[PDB]
C-alpha cells in the first residue's frame, strides 16, 4: 500500500509522483479527469468500489458515458465550476447507482498539479 | 480477564506475551496492524464494541476494507506518520460509523515491540 490518507491536505503533491502501480496501492479510489471529464487515470481501488475495470474506462467520458448519475449540478456542476475557475477542492457524499447496487461514497475532487488534470477521490461511507 | 489498563505506559511490553486467548481477556479492544494497515491480531473485546467477527477480519486492510471511516488525516494520517517515523504513541477520540450505529470511542495507537507491528486500542467513551 501507499501511505496516503483520503482528504489529506497535500494529496495533489503526493500523488503527482505515482505511476499506475502506485496509484493502485492507495486505500481509496483515485480517478484523474481532464477538464472535459475524460478519464486519464483510474486505480484498482476504484474498481473495487464500483466494479468497473480500470483499463477499460480510460479514455471514456466520466459524465457522459461511465457515470451518468454524476451528471448533475451536485457533482458535474461542481467539477466544471472548479475547472473554469482553475481551482477545485470540494468534498461531499454521493450515491453511485448506475447499473450497480446503489453505493454511498465520500467524494473529494481536487485540482491536480499536472496541467488540465483534476482528481476525483472516492471512499465508502 | 488480564489485568492491563487502557493507556498504561508499558502496554506494549505487557501485551507482547499474550496469545489470542489472553488478548481476548482484555477490558478494551486491541487490534494489531502491520505498517500497511493489514490486520494481524484482533481481540474479542473489539468485536464487542464494533460487532465484527475477530476471525474474519484478520488479513484484511483496516483502512481500505474494514474501517473506511478511519481513512482520514485524523486517524490513518496519524498512523502512517507514526509508521514512517518508527515511533507511534497517540491517543484521541473518534466515531466509528461504517455500517453500524455511530459509536464514539477513545483510540490509542502505539508501536508494538514486534517488528512491523502497531497496536490500535479502543474503548467506549
Ligand atoms: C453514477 O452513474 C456513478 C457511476 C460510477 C461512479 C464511479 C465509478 O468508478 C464508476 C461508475
Ligand atoms: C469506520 O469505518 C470504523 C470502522 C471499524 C472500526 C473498528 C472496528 O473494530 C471495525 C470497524
Amino acid at each position: 500500500m501507499e501511505h496516503v490518507a483520503f482528504g489529506s491536505e497535500d494529496i495533489e503533491n503526493t500523488l503527482a509522483k505515482m505511476d499506475d502501480g502506485q496509484l493502485d496501492g492507495l486505500a481509496f479510489g483515485a480517478i484523474q479527469l481532464d477538464g472535459d471529464g475524460n478519464i486519464l487515470q483510474y486505480n484498482a481501488a476504484e474498481g473495487d468500489i464500483t466494479g468497473r475495470d480500470p483499463k477499460q474506462v480510460i479514455g471514456k467520458n466520466f459524465f457522459k458515458d461511465v457515470a451518468p448519475c454524476t451528471d448533475s449540478p451536485e457533482f458535474y456542476g461542481k467539477f466544471k465550476e472548479g475547472v473554469a475557475s482553475g481551482n477545485l477542492n470540494t468534498m461531499f457524499e454521493y450515491t453511485f447507482d448506475y447499473q450497480m447496487t446503489p453505493t454511498k461514497v465520500k467524494v473529494h475532487m481536487k485540482k491536480a498539479l499536472s496541467g488540465d488534470s483534476y482528481w476525483v477521490f472516492v471512499k465508502r461511507v
